[PDB]
């Protein structure tokens, strides 16, 4: 019985990894994720220049999940590129590097640089489409023309297999349109479903106050709040993109949650809120919990059940 | 005591009512909601003809909320009109009637007929903008030109103050666009935020199966999953629509949750999943809990704190 996977020409001890932005910003963070029992790690979404991000408090967590408006704080692309080219030990596990340029041109500039490193070391690119474009327009993946533009330009500039990080959708017509856009791009080999459920608002009843400072307390939601939304999006893309992998992200706190993701179609399973709260020991727990479920059901490998969610009649 | 308020030229004993679709479909249901301690009731969204709705099971609930793909089962507009015109006891509490035609024409035909009953009896219209719009197109509220068409035609045909039931949005540019549309229509006097969070997917780990039959298990989410989303939409529209009321809906299980909706800007608070699960006794508990929080804080009126959520710095 085992949790091993072989995809994208890499080998993974298990399907678990951090969600971009959690425990991935500094060399310290990335060494910690490497030392953990996760099957892979992804670096913090980066921009060409270093960013401080939004004013604090900008992340808060509660029994049912988290809210954040971090504002893309990061050490800048050159730092993440150097970690991939010079510091990461690929004998431990594979590395994804997430990029999140604030314009299509910024993304093209980073991927042009990353390509030779991707080619020579095998670092894998996750392009974040659940990011701001022009203020007053919707985020890139909610503007299908912008999304197409970004994928066209990054595909041409990078020239190698990559994947994308998608926001959640809530309408079947949007699943159909979004998947059709992605299916135009053969280099998009994995789709990560999902980024945080956008612009929620947490209010503390005792203080009568929002809990994060930026954007009048509005921010993205993660954790237990978003699991059914995550599963839907994983399965919607798994069904619509049969030539791509789907990575699941959202609401994983247990091996049972990971099992549901995998039944929905997930190949890797990312852990954000629960990792931020529990720390990297979570990975051993999740491995143990998932293996226990597999033993009860007689499943020896992930492929035996991946995507095999049953529907009714 | 007491929680009495005046809105839209009607007196309400308290701000609580059912959410449309819950405990409102049959004359029995409506009689039961009338007998309750709620301050108002709203009928099941209706169509011109009666509908059986989707195959069962079509609703399921869990500790964190519910998922549903009911498919608009209802007794038909003629029945809800007759209830409004002949059967409802207006001396008990106000009545809202929810309309959810499948095209703009169908809405216009129902509202033309509802208008004289509204003038005569004071029944209030809630137009459901989650009404599905041409298939392969996004629900109407997610199609801003269709939404504007709907409201233009309903406003002309109905000619009296009404409100609208809105799906959640997740992007600030969409809040700006949607609120601008609504502000084009002076007869739209209340906005109810939110309908169910669309197309989530609940999977049962033991059976490896989705839990509702329609649409391969995909359905709208309600309950604890959606409270921060509901609060965000309530506050976003409250800020953007200063000449309208905002009704809150989503995740209310307690007087504390109602308190947060009200702080966000809610005038009435609707109760869906928790009412489905607890029954109409919930209204006395909510009342008691909300009065207990007001007492502890020194608030004597709802007006003292409605919309007064604090931001940081
Ligand atoms: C503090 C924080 C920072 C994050 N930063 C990023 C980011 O830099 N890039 C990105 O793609 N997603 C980012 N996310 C989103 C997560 O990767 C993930 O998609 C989301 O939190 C949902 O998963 P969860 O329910 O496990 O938290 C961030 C989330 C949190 C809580
Ligand atoms: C079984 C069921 C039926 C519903 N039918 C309707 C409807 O007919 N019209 C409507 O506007 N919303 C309908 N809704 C949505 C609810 O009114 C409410 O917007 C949603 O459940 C979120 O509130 P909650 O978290 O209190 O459940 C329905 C919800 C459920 C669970
Ligand atoms: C107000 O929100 C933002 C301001 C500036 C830059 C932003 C960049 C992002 C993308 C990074 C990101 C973040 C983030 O760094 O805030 N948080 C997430 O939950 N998911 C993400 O993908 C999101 C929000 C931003
Ligand atoms: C697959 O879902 C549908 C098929 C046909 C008509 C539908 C009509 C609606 C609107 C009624 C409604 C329903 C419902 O009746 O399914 N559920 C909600 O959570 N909110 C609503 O506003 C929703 C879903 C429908």
């Amino acid at each position: 019985m085992c949790l091993k996977l072989n995809l994208l020409d890499h080998v993974f001890a298990n399907p678990f990894m951090n969600a971009a932005g959690v425990l991935c910003s500094t060399e310290e963070d990335l060494r910690c994720m490497t030392a953990s029992s996760s099957g892979a790690l992804v670096s913090k979404s980066c921009t060409s220049a270093p960013r401080d991000g939004n004013p604090e408090p900008r992340y808060m967590a509660f029994p049912l999940g988290s809210i954040n408006s971090m504002g893309l704080p990061n050490l800048g692309f050159d730092f993440y590129l150097k970690y991939a080219s010079d510091l990461h030990d690929y004998s431990k596990k594979p590395l994804f590097l997430s990029i999140s340029g604030l314009s299509v041109e910024e993304n093209v500039a980073m991927v042009r640089r990353l390509a030779p490193v991707a080619q020579e070391k095998g670092v894998l690119l996750e392009l974040n489409l659940s990011c701001p474009n022009v203020p007053g327009k919707p985020q890139v993946a909610y503007d299908f023309e912008a999304m197409r533009t970004y994928l066209q330009q990054v595909s041409l500039a990078y020239g190698l297999p990559f994947g994308v990080k998608m926001p959640p959708y809530f309408d079947i017509a949007h699943f159909d349109t979004a998947a059709a856009v992605l299916n135009e791009f053969p280099l998009v080999k994995f789709v990560t479903c999902v980024n945080s459920v956008g612009n929620g608002l947490v209010i503390d009843a005792e203080s009568e106050s929002v809990v994060i400072k930026p954007k009048q307390g509005f921010g993205g939601l993660g954790g237990k709040y978003i699991l059914p939304t995550a599963l839907a999006n994983v399965n919607a893309f798994y069904r619509r993109c049969p030539d791509k992998l789907v990575f699941g992200c959202g609401g994983v706190y247990s091996g049972e949650d990971a099992f549901l993701h995998i039944l929905a179609g997930a190949s890797m399973v990312q852990v954000g809120t629960a990792l931020q709260e529990e720390g990297p020991g979570i990975f051993t727990r999740l491995e143990d919990e998932l293996l226990e479920i597999m033993a009860r059901k007689g499943y020896r490998t992930l492929e035996e059940f991946r995507g095999r969610v049953k529907t009714i009649e």
